[PDB]
């Protein structure tokens, strides 16, 4: 049943707000662009919050959740986003905010912005649907726990699995289920990727005039403050 539910809660609209108009360089993309980060997530938390089995879950386990896998939901959100507006042709951060390889190029991301395209390239090929998207965006929410588990670890297998069946179910054939499958492992290589530059961009705030509002604040200075290491366990589908 749960699909039908999810299209419900499918979040909506969100504007990055950027008075473009002069120069806008590296110290202008990601501003805004962190600052949309900001603003998508308060987005995110009331998704989750009516997400089937996962707001049944005490919630503490349900912001862990939310935090150590943040960076997964929102690129992986462009990526429907672009292909679903542009065709894939872009990267649709936001109606306000959409970049093309003059954007890609100067905002000093060129290479990660190729990655996340990259994503929405396969999203086109493979002519990805809503159910397929929004399935694979609760298993991504349920994508990466904390190395030594969980409180509610036992619970949270049997609902993840669950979501897997109902993938599966969705699919209904194996080889579709294994491209998406693969599709998501993968973000976990393009995610840890946005996370060591997202980090070191942290660290080097003020000295490189890139500012981070104050939500993804306390999101990062508890994410990568220690974990920058291997405390983040992602749960692959494959080998
Ligand atoms: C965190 C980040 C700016 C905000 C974006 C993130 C990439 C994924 C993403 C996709 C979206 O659809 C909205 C903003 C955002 C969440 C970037 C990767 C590096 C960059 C920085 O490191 C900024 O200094």
């Amino acid at each position: 049943s749960p699909v039908m539910v999810l299209e419900n809660i499918e979040p909506e609209i969100v504007y990055a707000g950027y008075d473009s108009s002069k120069p806008d360089t590296a110290e202008n993309l990601l501003s805004t662009l962190n600052r949309l980060a900001g603003k998508q997530m308060i987005q995110v938390v009331k998704w989750a919050k009516v997400l089937p089995g996962f707001k049944n879950l005490p919630l503490e386990d349900q912001i862990t959740l939310i935090q150590y896998s943040w960076m997964c939901l929102l690129s992986f959100a462009l990526s429907w986003r672009s292909y679903k507006h542009t065709n894939s042709q872009f990267l649709y951060f936001a109606p306000d905010l959409v970049f093309n390889e003059e954007k890609m190029h100067q905002s000093a991301m060129y290479e990660l912005c190729q990655g996340m395209h990259q994503i929405s390239l396969q999203f086109v090929r493979l002519q990805l649907t809503f159910e397929e998207y929004t399935i694979m965006k609760v298993l991504l929410l349920l994508s990466t726990i904390p190395k030594d588990g969980l409180k509610s670890q036992a619970a949270f297998e049997e609902m993840r699995t669950n979501y897997i069946k109902e993938l599966r179910k969705m699919v209904t054939s194996w080889q579709r289920f294994y491209q998406l499958t693969k599709l998501l492992d993968s973000m976990h290589d393009l995610v840890s990727d946005l996370l060591e530059f997202c980090f070191y961009t942290f660290r080097e705030s003020h000295a490189l005039k890139v500012e981070f509002p104050a939500m993804l604040v306390e999101i990062i200075s508890d994410q990568l403050p220690k974990v920058e290491s291997g405390n983040a366990k992602p749960l692959y589908f494959h080998r």
